[PDB]
């Protein structure tokens, strides 16, 4: 989607304040000045990434939406510190040691849970796999939700609205490890099927990340994640032995031990 990038940003923020009590905190916006004192002695749970959005997650369940877009910027510096930047504060979140300032950025609101539900951006795309914070729990939430419940696989691992860093190679393995076709919705299952599943859709994608080698190493050395079903078509599933099929209408899966 980006990379690091995003959910490198993420991290220096977390690094920076997460789990530390508030000391202070200031918005420049208007509207936001009300959750100023409320926000005193709380601390941000973690920082979720969302498309190249952030999600700054409080203690008392409020969240920060920032979208830097073109010229936003966050700066972690020491508490007291006043950086000589030219750059416009709009947000300032201060710990008793670090300080973290959003300069710029125009795009920045404070909201409830039930608002990131009908965040227009927030929508159209998911949490990243990849994510530390993006738990099995988290996803079985949203597999669960209304909004995906009555959605079959087949489309919903390839839809970034659901869950980003996901990839047709990356969603046949996931369906082959759970042993389903396709065309089944999460409402459709059971909750041990559901956790499998949950687990699968992280498990995997990171699994393929972390182990990743350099270019062309595959010449001499195989790595250590092998595709079971991707740009297998042809060739024995390693469980059942039935031959693994390719669709034409790319889907990848074991007729044999997959439905
Ligand atoms: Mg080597
Ligand atoms: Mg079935
Ligand atoms: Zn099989």
């Amino acid at each position: 989607p980006e990379g690091p990038e995003i959910r490198r940003a993420a991290d220096n923020l977390e690094a920076a304040i997460k789990g530390k009590p508030l000391t202070d905190v200031w918005f420049a916006f208007p509207q936001l000045k009300t959750y100023q004192s409320q926000l005193i002695g709380q601390h941000v749970t973690h920082v979720e990434t969302r498309g190249k959005a952030l999600l700054t997650h409080f203690s008392n369940d409020l969240t920060l939406y920032s979208h830097n877009q073109l010229y936003g910027v966050w700066r972690v510096v020491d508490t007291g510190e006043e950086p000589q930047t030219t750059r416009v504060l709009r947000v300032k979140l201060q710990t008793a040691d670090k300080t973290i300032l959003l300069y710029s950025a125009s795009d920045i609101e404070m909201l409830r849970p039930e608002q990131l539900t009908t965040h227009p951006f927030l929508q159209r795309v998911g949490p990243d796999v990849l994510d530390p914070n993006l738990t099995p729990e988290v996803v079985k939430e949203r597999l669960l939700s209304p909004r995906f419940r009555n959605r079959q696989f087949a489309g919903l691992l390839l839809d970034q609205a659901f869950l980003a860093g996901l990839g047709n190679y990356l969603r046949v393995e996931i369906l082959w490890q759970v042993g389903l076709t396709g065309n089944h919705k999460a409402k459709d299952l059971n909750a041990a099927q559901l956790d499998a599943l949950a687990h699968a859709l992280l498990e995997i994608p990171r699994f393929s990340y972390a182990t990743r080698g350099q270019v062309d190493e595959n010449k001499h050395h195989g790595a250590l994640f092998r595709f079971k079903v991707f740009h297998r078509d042809g060739e024995p599933c390693e469980r059942c032995g039935s031959i693994i099929e390719k669709t034409t209408l790319p889907f990848y899966w074991c007729p044999g031990c997959q439905h």
